[PDB]
């Protein structure tokens, strides 16, 4: 799988045990991006922090 990076037109392949992407958001704007990478398994979501995932390409 591949992901997008912070910078939107750049993209990166997932590693070994990555096949999932995932975006860092914060409170402070959880309509932008903070992080962006790969994951193997999606974290829980924060009053503050949030983290989404996806089984797309180029989904983030």
């Amino acid at each position: 799988l591949k992901c997008n990076k912070l910078i939107p037109l750049a993209y990166k392949t997932c590693p070994a045990g990555k096949n999932l992407c995932y975006k860092m958001f914060m409170v402070s704007n959880k309509t932008v991006p903070v992080k962006r990478g790969c994951i193997d398994v999606c974290p829980k979501n924060s009053l503050l922090v949030k983290y989404v995932c996806c089984n797309t390409d180029r989904c983030n």
